[PDB]
């Protein structure tokens, strides 16, 4: 039978990094049926994109974002019902 989400465990990083830097992302979805699943809905991450950045979170399961701009980017993703947000600042 169908179920309804409840919450998700996301460990976003709100900091700044020098030109060229990537980080792994992981999110776990939780259902009201006490049944938790990992990236069940495939948490899709996206960046505001300032200069040139690419994020790949489908290599197998774990997520990964790589920035390469000279400013501030906004990393946001959504999974199932719950979603999260992160702030990243890439310098020169």
């Amino acid at each position: 039978m169908p179920a309804a989400l409840v919450s998700i465990s996301v460990s976003p990083t709100n900091s700044t990094v020098a030109k060229g830097l990537q980080e792994n992302f992981k999110a776990t979805g939780i259902f009201t049926d006490n049944s938790n699943s990992d990236i069940t809905d495939q948490v899709t991450w996206d960046s505001s994109n300032t200069d040139i950045l690419s994020i790949s979170n489908a290599s197998d399961s774990h997520g990964l974002a790589s920035t390469l701009n000279q400013g501030n980017v906004k990393v946001t993703a959504s999974i199932g019902g719950i979603q999260g947000s992160t702030d990243f600042k890439v310098t020169q």
